[PDB]
């Protein structure tokens, strides 16, 4: 029996209508043109020779307006350039008509986006990640992805949340929030970095079982039940997220009768082993649907 | 060590502009505008009462051009009405300023696609899906789906392939090429149908296991091989589709130095268990990437 849930994205065209190419000395990306701003990625001013250890004060202060060349695939006049954090702030002689309501937020992890993969400003693809607790994205990004971004919609709101700057060593990806801080403790340098461990994100494991029950499929649902507390304790010792409950978790404990902390005893088991046993067709526990994403997918619910 | 893959589709923006909402009688769903033509599925026309055995030839008869209302969310005046199989093909007065460049065409088993599900006319979410060996898909669509598009993209051309029509009892979807064919044995009507065995696609397993070794994943290689004329009778016993190569398929063997009959031979002995080990995160094969995702996601070849 087929789950229902897939990887689902917004649709992109909104956001598609914002994108343009950046150009600086010998580096080209993209970026995020919103009213008489462009945003990029500030290693669009690095040379070659200096991405393991740029000195972006001084490359700023060594460009000019007219040291940015920014396309949409018009040419749109640089007239101002600032940076903020890990971000370039260029300001442009045209506002963008298609700019769309819109906000920056930063995500959090265990939340899901979508991303607007683009290149030489042209959007190419586009898909939706969970951002890591080690504050990474399992992403598909190549040279010149750069000023690609991530959102989530609220309504008719677009809400930026993630900016495309690097991959780690590991092949998961990075970037910056709109506020011009990288997530987690990464730095905006291509020298190899520590990485901090990932961990399962039990809200969405939780999630998940509950799309189980959805479909019909409650094996591993038994009287049993550890609390949150508890849990949280063996969360700690064992490379899982502590979970906090949410509306719309409670609104899956309400439509399958299957209270959270039965779940939660069954993810202990479950992590010792599934004993040959499937639940959706996985023999793994599954951290990348969020709840929202099972009330959405699966019981029409936004 | 992420495999740099993700579930990718097209950017949505272009056929976004297409969507419209169509309603007669008491139903209501998508429709596809290009040109001077809406496209829908023909089951708009029928009465609830009917839908497990619609007479569409007398339904038809019985509308007007005045039966059927569309909106763009403007008004669309209908001006003729036609159905094709399974689809009904409205002419309106005026043509969609934003038709892309486009054409029609009917995707194959193991082939992927884009999907923009809307609902009232509204594009809600994308995703992307493999079609099944059974022409089914395992998408995400709830009440009012009906009318959503699948589409691929060569160069700036679309090429829409599917136009979704119903949830089977399993819960996988299936749907119409704008020929008007149901995809498979499938009918437009509501009730219970056969449905065909699934099966493996062998040539996108092998892909994914190519995947694996562009990736520094290579344990399940050997030297032994099985040629593609045994491999296939063993497919055949095995619920595996027939393995054909592709020029897609042959420039991963070219770029990882590994014979598609090493993984042929790989894949039978995985089929009988992974023996504990992972493939890039999997105990399970995987054959929803296509060979054309591997190249263009991993090694940025369009
Ligand atoms: C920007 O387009 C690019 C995107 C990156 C390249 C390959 N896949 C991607 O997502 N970003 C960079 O190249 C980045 C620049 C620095 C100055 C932020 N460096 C980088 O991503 O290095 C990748 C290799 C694995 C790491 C090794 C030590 C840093
Ligand atoms: C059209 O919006 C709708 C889409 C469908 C509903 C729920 N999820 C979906 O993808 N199509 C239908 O409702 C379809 C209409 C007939 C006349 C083609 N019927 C249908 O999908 O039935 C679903 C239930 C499982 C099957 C049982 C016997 C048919």
């Amino acid at each position: 029996h087929h789950s229902g849930l897939v990887k689902m994205s917004h649709p992109s065209g909104d956001v598609e209508a914002c994108m343009v190419q950046v150009t600086c000395g010998s580096m080209t990306l993209n970026g995020l043109w919103l009213d008489n701003t462009v945003w990029c990625p500030r290693h669009v001013m690095c040379p070659a020779d200096q991405l393991s250890d740029p000195n972006y004060d001084a490359l700023l202060i060594s460009m000019t307006n007219h040291s940015f060349s920014v396309q949409k695939h018009a040419n749109l006049r640089v007239v101002g350039h600032a940076m903020q954090g890990t971000l370039l702030k260029l300001t442009v002689d045209v506002a963008n008509p298609s700019t769309p309501a819109y906000t920056f937020t930063t995500v959090k992890p265990g939340a899901a986006f979508s991303v607007l993969a683009c290149y030489n400003g042209r959007p190419t693809g586009t898909f939706t990640v969970v951002m890591r607790p080690n504050y990474t994205i399992k992403g598909s990004f190549l040279c010149g992805s750069c000023g690609s971004v991530g959102y989530t919609k609220e309504g008719s709101v677009i809400n930026f949340c993630y900016m495309h700057q690097m991959e780690l060593a590991n092949g998961t990806h990075t970037g910056s929030a709109f506020d011009g801080t990288m997530y987690g403790a990464f730095m905006d340098k291509q020298v190899h970095q520590v990485q901090l461990t990932d961990k399962y994100c039990s809200v969405n494991v939780v999630a998940w079982l509950y799309a189980a029950i959805l479909n019909g499929c409650a094996w591993f649902v038994k009287p049993n039940r550890t609390s949150v507390v508890s849990f949280n304790e063996w969360a700690l010792a064992n490379q899982f997220t502590e979970f906090v409950g949410t509306q719309s978790v409670d609104m899956l404990a309400v439509k399958t009768g299957v209270a959270i902390e039965q779940l939660l005893y069954a993810i202990q088991q479950l992590y010792t082993g599934f004993q040959g046993k499937q639940i959706l067709g996985s023999t793994m526990l599954e951290d990348e649907f969020t709840p929202e994403d099972v009330n959405m997918q699966i019981m029409g619910v936004v």
